[PDB]
This record gives C-alpha cells, sequence and structure tokens, in this order.
C-alpha cells in the first residue's frame, strides 16, 4: 500500500531549544524508531503551542501524535495504536511475550519519585528503591521461560539476554529505559545516589541499552532532566 504521514510532538524543555525531560515522550520516540516507519519529530514549547495544536489544547500533556492529519492523545492509547496499525507483515511486533517484563518495571518510577522528592524519610525510601532495583536485577538475572534449558546440570545458570524480554527491544524496554535514565541522572545529581555496581543484572542491562542508538540518541540532555528535578528538592 502507501506510507503514512506521522508527526510526534515532545516537550522542548528549558529555553525552547533541544528536547526536554519527558520519559513518556522518549518512550514513544523509541517505539516509532523500532517500527522503522517514516515519521518526523517536533520540539514544542508549552507556552506557545504551534498552529496544529490550537484546536485540542485545554491542558493536554506532552506526548502528542499527529497521524495522517488526525490528532491523537494519551500515550497509552497511542502505543497500542501504533502497534495495531503497524502490522507484522511490513513492520515489527514490539509487544513483549511475558507480562512480567512489563510488571517489573512499573512501580520503580514511583519508588524513585518519592525518593527524589526531598524529604526526611530517606533511608527507608532508598532501601525501598534498592529493593525495587534488586527485583529488577533478580528478574534480569533469572532466565526466561524461553531459555531455561531444563536438562542442564550446571549449578549456576545466569541469563545473558540483552534486554528485558528477548534479544530485541520491546515495549517494556521503551517504558522502562527512559524512566531508568531519569532515575540515574536525577538521583546522582540531587541525592548523591548511584545504582550499586553489585547489581550485575541491571548494570548489564543498562550497558546493552547504551550500545543501541534507539535509546541513547532519544535520551534528553542530562541538564534538562536535572533542571526539572531542581524544584522537587526544595
Amino acid at each position: 500500500d502507501k506510507e503514512p504521514s506521522i508527526e510526534l510532538f515532545i516537550k522542548a524543555g528549558h529555553d525552547g531549544e533541544n528536547v526536554g525531560n519527558c520519559p513518556f515522550c522518549q518512550r514513544l520516540f523509541m517505539v516509532l524508531w523500532l517500527k522503522g516507519v517514516k515519521f518526523t519529530v517536533t520540539t514544542v514549547d508549552m507556552r506557545k503551542k504551534p498552529a496544529e495544536l490550537k484546536d485540542l489544547a485545554p491542558g493536554t500533556n506532552p506526548p502528542f501524535l499527529l497521524y495522517n492529519g488526525t490528532l491523537k492523545t494519551d500515550f497509552i492509547k497511542i502505543e497500542e495504536f501504533l502497534e495495531q496499525t503497524l502490522a507484522p507483515p511490513r513492520y515489527p511486533h514490539l509487544s513483549p511475550v511475558n507480562k512480567e517484563s512489563f510488571d517489573v518495571g512499573a512501580d520503580i518510577f514511583a519508588k524513585f519519585s518519592a525518593f527524589i522528592k526531598n524529604s526526611p524519610n530517606n533511608p527507608l525510601q532508598e532501601k525501598n528503591l534498592l529493593r525495587e532495583f534488586k527485583r529488577l536485577d533478580d528478574y534480569l538475572n533469572s532466565p526466561l521461560p524461553e531459555e531455561i534449558d531444563h536438562n542442564s546440570v550446571e549449578t549456576i545458570t545466569v541469563s545473558n539476554r540483552k534486554f528485558l524480554d528477548g534479544d530485541r527491544l520491546t515495549l517494556a524496554d521503551c517504558n522502562l529505559l527512559p524512566k531508568l535514565h531519569v532515575i540515574r541522572v536525577a538521583a546522582k545529581k540531587y541525592c548523591n545516589f548511584e545504582i550499586p555496581d553489585h547489581f550485575t543484572g541491571v548494570w548489564r542491562y543498562l550497558k546493552n541499552a547504551d550500545e543501541r542508538d534507539e535509546f541513547k540518541q532519544t535520551c534528553p540532555a542530562d541538564i534538562e532532566i536535572e533542571k526539572a528535578y531542581l524544584s522537587v528538592a526544595n
């Protein structure tokens, strides 16, 4: 058939130049990249929305998708829609086969959000976050139901999967990786917190991510993330 005209709008951030901090905006950015379809990206300052954003602008939030002249909102509706409209024949299927891959990377941003919100509770929060990281690390270390090798007599079997679900990026990776980036930048900057290196699984996971352009090149500048979280430390 024919090619769709697709435009993705994401928060500009800071001076209206470069891309701003929005994990869900980067997540949609990665999804369209993995699909391989032809699309364009626009950095949009919130104060002066461009002409195309005139009619549907009450308080609508940064991730915007303009598809074939039709505006779309709610990035969750957008994610499945792109997966639905981009069919396996001509485009990949990024949905993960195991639901746990989605579930491990869910509350971690919430546990971080309470942590980075500067507050007296600290060590319980950091331990709360560290437990969430170990759950991610323990899940990443544990082999999936596709790679157990039941006959193996090896005492120790440690998974070597590059990413969350398989050896290919998935929607769970698009959700988790932008959130993980914000966690590292903001926490080290404002809370002097680093993911402990003894968390071999998640540290391995982050290393494979930076080796791929789809994640690293869609990341906002470090300064953009820090400035959004300067206020929350008040």
